[PDB]
């Protein structure tokens, strides 16, 4: 029985992670996508598609609100699109870089218990706790979820077979 | 008839501003209030209670996300309150200063068509359009509304007497 039950035990653990990974959140303003396209840029959330499940929470918190940044080649030519822009979030972030070879912003940071503390300026801190559902690593989360699902099923059948 | 009608016209004008000023928004995370109290600080929101109707839009946008900041006496002394803090927004801002004689943050900014563009860092821009309902100036906005309402009523009564 110890074998059969170890399988069921492993199947429950897998389900638990699946449940964890499938919670809603790590959402983005619906308008950011079109905006990125209309600016000729790529969302930072899409660039950090593959951030590991291990790093996603820390990095999403680290970036602060700039996590929703649209990355484009040159800011100078974005101006064109900003002048008169109103149909966008009250705070829109634009970062200059290469979507294909992007360099992480550098932050003055200290870590805490599943949280981060960024020094924005002198006598100005930003406390960003780790999100349950990080904005980054969405692609990696999805693959993981599907893989875990496939394993869950193999174990469910093995278990039923006794 | 020209007198009576100018009264009506001025009345409608007042009504229209009341309408504008009364739209909901300039909202703030409901949890921020208790935390400000728990950290022994005061929300920037409250400190900038009386920002003129003229300056509120521009000023609210300028601050970016830091607009929801909790101002406290000494940052290093809040640390203890942040350790393990999870029931708060994913990004919590804390500014060290004196609520009664608070000094503004210094921003590197350029203005646009009712919007601001703050340089967060090299190759990093924040575009913040003016809010219809700014976070700051709530108190001044409230007084304006009441006064305008009181004026509205006098004009309605004058009108009815023709």
């Amino acid at each position: 029985h110890m074998e059969r039950d170890e399988v069921g035990a492993h199947k429950n653990a897998v389900d638990e992670e699946i449940e964890r990974l499938s919670q809603p959140g790590g959402s983005e303003d619906q308008r950011l996508n079109a905006l990125a396209e209309r600016f000729g840029g790529v969302l930072l959330s899409e660039i950090y598609d593959d951030v590991s499940l291990e790093d996603a929470p820390y990095f999403s918190a680290l970036y602060g609100p700039s996590r929703h940044a649209i990355v484009v080649p040159d800011l100078s030519q974005v101006t064109e699109h900003l002048e008169g822009l109103t149909d966008c979030p009250e705070d829109l972030y634009l970062i200059e870089g290469d979507p294909q070879s992007f360099d992480d912003s550098v932050f003055s940071v200290d870590e805490l218990e599943k949280a981060v503390v960024v020094k924005i300026a002198d006598r100005q801190w930003r406390y960003s706790r780790f999100p349950e559902v990080p904005l980054f690593g969405r692609a990696a989360r999805e693959s993981r979820i599907e893989s875990l699902h496939a394993e869950r099923e193999v174990l469910s059948e093995r278990f039923a077979t006794l």
